């Protein structure tokens, strides 16, 4: 993996593996997620960092995501080649934008792209707060400053805003917990988990006729490793379309909500 | 990645990742198990597999692990490449062994060895038999014919029989369940997420202090994607552990293992 001629941006070729795919023999959105997170921190790391800086880090500030919206065309089969770039983009005193585009590295298409919303936050009283001026000038060097979005379009999917599903739901997967294996290197749950547990109420019988083309979570609060959560799911909709919603087993506290959209195989 | 000179045995490198590391910011056992998969996949493609011959095809038998063992001396820090070796050895008519070696790319050094135990099935009866006779001869192609072994040392940590843990358990894990994520292409339980059902049980202060050394890990049952495993553990001493997974209902054993932890 590099950083682009412009040091703007940064690319990463990944053979996907045996293991990571699904019952169609191509990457599950799992897999993917997990690349995305990966050049991600290769690009941080690319470009000076030990994602915080000096100043965040005498603040105790950490970057904590919000949301999540990623759009599939074509599934890397196995020990297929796929080629990711990301960058990063201000987004003045909200926060930050990092943007992903996967292509096939045989064809050179776009096989898929992905957005995520970033915010500031104090990583012990879990106080959220706008990106200060001071901050944001030592982050700039390293964005492109003309925009650059991976979903230009009008009104497009990534900004849509989320309602919360009503009960009764649809469907549910009830008493998921995390494992050691869902866990990051600072013992906090993996953002890709949630994707994994949004997915788990959603029927076998939609996963077998139809491949997931859109997903948008948004995080609300953080599961903790001793924590219990149940996934709602309620279809909204040649196409399906679904409301999901996580929360916490027993007292119903929110954690995630999203969106889906299925096209049929 | 790629055959070696000989054509027996097979050889990949791999750059450990943000998400693969666990607290200590090094390879977790389950990342290491899972590369061992994807080194032993690639290793059957390279010598022709579309790992089953036609005649296995003809008959509808797979290939099925009876015992999984790894030894880990130091795991990878995130970013370093790690070089696997993987060959496999005809054991006569009881089954065939995969064995690895692990090594740091910089040093050359070993750091880590497995081996796993492999049995003929039936993938539609799940009856076991003996190597058919005509299988053995297709396979041995591919394989050294000379003794290779991972390790070689007369009645090792590899060869030991494990008891079953008897109740009370020390300590225990209970109602986990297989999400998408823990299966494979076929839509069974991966081996891998049957290990990091063994370590639910070991309690945080042991995983805090201690670096797991040694797991050897015996496969009795199948784990449907629709069942509830109890991860089960009790202490036995370096640290020592016997462990016991079980359906979460009426207690049919699915795996039985051992584990050896040294003191950070
Ligand atoms: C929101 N993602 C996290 C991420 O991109 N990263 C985490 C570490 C900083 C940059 C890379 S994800 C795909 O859900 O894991
Ligand atoms: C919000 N990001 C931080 C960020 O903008 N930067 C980090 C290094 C690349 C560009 C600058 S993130 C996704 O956490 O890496
Ligand atoms: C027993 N293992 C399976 C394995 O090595 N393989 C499965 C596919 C054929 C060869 C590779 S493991 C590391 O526990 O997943
Ligand atoms: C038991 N193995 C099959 C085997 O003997 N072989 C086939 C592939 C390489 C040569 C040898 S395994 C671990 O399932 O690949």
């Amino acid at each position: 993996g590099s950083l682009t001629e412009d040091g703007l941006s940064y690319k990463e070729k990944f053979v996907v593996r045996s293991y990571e795919v699904g019952s169609n023999k191509t990457a599950t959105v799992e897999t993917i997620a997990n690349l995305l997170q990966e050049v991600g921190c290769n690009h941080a790391q690319s470009v000076g960092f030990s994602a915080t800086t000096t100043t965040m880090r005498k603040l105790h500030l950490i970057w904590v995501t919000a949301r999540m919206h990623i759009e599939i065309y074509k599934y890397p089969a196995w020990g297929d080649v796929v080629e990711i770039e990301t960058w990063c983009q201000s987004e003045g005193r909200i926060g930050t934008r990092r943007d992903w585009i996967l292509k096939d590295s045989v064809t050179g298409e776009v096989t898929g792209r992905a957005t995520s919303k970033w915010v500031m936050m104090n990583q012990d009283t879990r106080r959220l707060q706008k990106v200060s001026d001071d901050v944001r000038d030592e982050y700039l060097v390293f964005c492109p400053q003309e925009p650059r979005l991976a979903f230009p379009e009008e009104n497009n999917r990534s900004l849509k805003k989320i309602p919360k599903l009503e009960d009764p739901a649809q469907y549910s997967m009830i008493g998921l917990k995390p494992r050691r294996a869902d866990l990051d290197m600072n013992q906090h749950v993996n953002n890709v988990t949630y994707i994994g547990w949004v997915l788990e109420s959603i029927p076998q019988e939609i996963v077998d006729t139809h491949e997931l083309q859109v997903i948008t979570l948004d995080y609300r609060r953080e599961c903790q490793q001793d924590d219990v959560v149940d996934s709602l799911t309620t279809t909204t909709s040649n196409d399906s379309q679904f409301l999901h919603l996580l929360r916490l087993s027993g007292d119903g506290q929110e954690i995630n909500r999203g969106t889906t959209l299925w096209r049929k195989k």
